[PDB]
């Protein structure tokens, strides 16, 4: 009785940021004269068996540096390589093990759902919107380039107060003034570097 294929340990679940090296390890004992191969767990393809990378995918390659470890990296990770592998064992049925990565992306502004340069007459309300996307999902901050103070809503109130910058997606000016033309700058970022901007020129005329 000189056993089957088992798995020694588990695939834990891991988190990268976007363009490092992903690295799966996944364990087994007693292989004999079975075979480990990694599946991409979405649509069943084959990456690799043994030591052959089936995929034609430059970016992934297979290790195996002790005897009972065997490992799937992917190099210059991506949102598009996000999910779950799976380490099989060719046995009868198969055995298989998974192991699922979460990819870290930093922020985009979507600049089609984004505000582009706009102009409005003196007295007009105008918002100024970043929609923006990563993972984790990005917080926007609106500046003034030339930093001077923002006129937003006083909060409960009909009035208008001035803040240094404004924390949300949409910057709502409310009755504009000549002088709050120029240049406002929305800033997103997740923690997932860099941060990313969008420079969104705004003109106030007579109207
Ligand atoms: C390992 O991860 C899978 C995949 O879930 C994704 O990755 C996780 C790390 C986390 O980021 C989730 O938010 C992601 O959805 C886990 O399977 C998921 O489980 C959740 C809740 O049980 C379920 O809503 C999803 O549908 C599952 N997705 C899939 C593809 O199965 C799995 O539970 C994790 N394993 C362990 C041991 O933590």
């Amino acid at each position: 009785l000189d056993p089957d294929p088992e798995f020694i340990g588990f695939i834990n679940n891991v988190t990268y940021p976007a363009g490092r090296e992903a690295i799966l390890a996944c364990s087994v004992r007693n292989l004999g004269k079975n075979k480990v191969g990694w599946l991409r767990a979405s649509d069943q393809t084959v990456l690799a068996l043994q030591g052959r990378v089936v995929t034609h995918n430059a970016r992934i390659s297979v290790m195996h540096q002790d005897m009972h470890t065997w490992k799937l990296k992917i190099s210059k990770l991506r949102e598009s390589d996000r999910g779950c592998y799976m380490c099989q064992i060719n046995t009868s049925p198969m055995k298989k093990q998974v192991g699922c990565i979460d990819v870290q992306v930093p922020p985009d502004i979507i600049n089609e759902e984004s505000s582009a340069d706009l102009a409005v007459q003196e007295g007009e309300d105008a918002t100024l919107t970043c929609k923006a996307t990563g993972n984790p999902q990005p917080r926007v901050t609106w500046r003034r380039e030339d930093g001077e103070m923002i006129l937003i809503r006083k909060p409960g109130s009909r009035e208008l107060m001035k803040v240094e910058s404004y924390n949300g997606s949409s910057l709502r000016l409310l009755r504009l003034e000549r002088r709050q033309m120029g240049a406002y700058l929305c800033i997103a970022s997740n923690d997932v570097p860099p941060a990313v901007s969008k420079r969104v020129s705004l003109s106030v005329h007579h109207h």
